[PDB]
């Protein structure tokens, strides 16, 4: 709304444009959207054609293709180079002459890569408070500090909500210890976080309130066995089975282990499945 | 163990298979991957052809089409129905007879939908500790609690996120205040958290250690201005501009506001820009 569109490879790039005169392209930082520049643009519109971009991963811009799987790697250069190319292609569609460019924060980093890889579109460029470290002395120190902070923030946020969730459902301590144990590797721990966040957004609410009724069980009563772990007593999922059994007559079979008894006590769990179905 | 693949609409479904005899399909819960059943499958492989599935969004399975946008909706049934469909088409591809099926946790919910919508593929089925609340007398209490845990993770990321911006970028706290001001609708707040998580994983490490050298600046030193805010003195980004200035001679221009001075002091910011470029 109020925004123009430039279609590029993998994205529809949306930007605000106001004013008259030489093109001045503003590149946003962490918020990623050009609206943060509109009060500044109002002050400038008599001297520049001000262009404030939503970078392709943000705001009203939209990817038309998924990012490469490699983009989640901390060393990936795909996004920063693609953002820089976005600016250069937006510059050429708006002007035949080199333009004015200002980026702030990560936007200044994009602007450095515009200058490096497409200097032909740069008349003048400004780097407002850039947080890049690569050329600093001992830049590995700052790279490692950033990698650590990101790791800490992501992993710590989920463990709080995962404790609360466990206490709500009265999951046994044994079970909660094991379905929250952090993976033995670096990539194992990241995949855990991604897995848990997908589960939170896309599974737990959708599945636990899905359209199942007791009528759906009684039709096929003779086929159903309900399994409660002998080490997970008092937890919410056992109450769910207790209710099904109360209202349908379908029997509960007790089985070793807790909520994860199939991995906690494999031989014991198996023995019971053979009792049932062997 | 190499996994088997079944190509379905929208996904390559991957699964482990061991043993002989009637088919027995294990459906995983929140971890989403069948490998959690491999010790149990070893106990049963003399009696059943054991099949332990990676549900299509997890593990070695892979989507071949994006998830629908509406899958994010807490009331969406796309994923659980598609999960149940996957199991039934797996059963038909493995066996001309109805098969044995066991799901645990959210996998037992998938198993309920398999029995409900594809009863013809179920010989016998076990629901191990299901966390579904829909048919319970107090469903609403459990459902509202789940929505609330999910809501918790969102709002804790919001406030931890103000701590993130000031501690990842090392910037004055008034600037981190503005960078983390809550969006003014709930839908906007959900997008805000996604935008912070994306920036945290996909932007800050990749950009702040991208391949810019001081030689890249000296080559176009005449085009470049470094911008430091007058209200954000002391921060790491100003230290970066100080180092660039020290090594290349490129001038630093002070400009009103802090790290976000273009919106904090738009007319003071513009006046400086016009002295540089107007």
């Amino acid at each position: 709304p109020g925004m123009e569109t430039l279609e590029l490879q993998g994205a529809k790039l949306r930007y605000h444009q106001v004013g008259q005169g030489p093109v001045l392209i503003f590149i946003p930082g962490a918020n990623g959207t050009g609206d943060i520049f509109l009060p500044l643009a109002e002050q400038l519109k008599d001297h520049f054609t001000v262009v404030a971009v939503d970078r392709r991963d943000y705001g009203e811009s939209e990817l038309t293709e998924p990012l490469p799987d490699s983009a989640s790697n901390p060393d990936s250069d795909y996004r920063v180079k693609r953002d820089a190319q976005d600016i250069a292609e937006l510059a050429k569609s708006l002007s035949d002459e080199p333009v004015y460019i200002l980026g702030s924060s990560s936007g200044s980093i994009v602007a450095m890569h515009v200058l490096k890889d497409y200097p032909e579109v740069v008349k003048k460029i400004a780097f407002h408070e850039p947080p890049i470290n690569t050329f600093l002395p001992d830049s590995t120190y700052w790279k490692d500090k950033n990698d650590d902070i990101v790791h800490q923030i992501l992993t710590e946020g989920l463990e709080k909500g995962m404790k609360t969730f466990g206490e709500t459902l009265n999951i046994a301590p044994i079970d909660a210890k094991m379905m929250s144990q952090p993976a033995d590797t670096e990539e194992g721990r990241i995949e855990q976080y991604k897995r848990t966040m997908f589960w939170l957004e896309f599974e737990i609410r959708q599945y636990t309130h899905s359209n199942i009724t007791l009528d759906d069980f009684t039709k096929y009563s003779d086929k159903i066995t309900l399994l409660n772990g002998t080490d997970s007593r008092g937890s919410f999922p056992q109450d769910v089975n207790f209710y099904i059994n109360k209202e349908t007559g379908i029997p509960i079979v007790d089985i070793p282990g807790g909520h994860l008894g199939y991995i906690q006590k494999p031989e014991g769990f198996a023995d019971v499945l053979l009792n049932m179905w062997g």
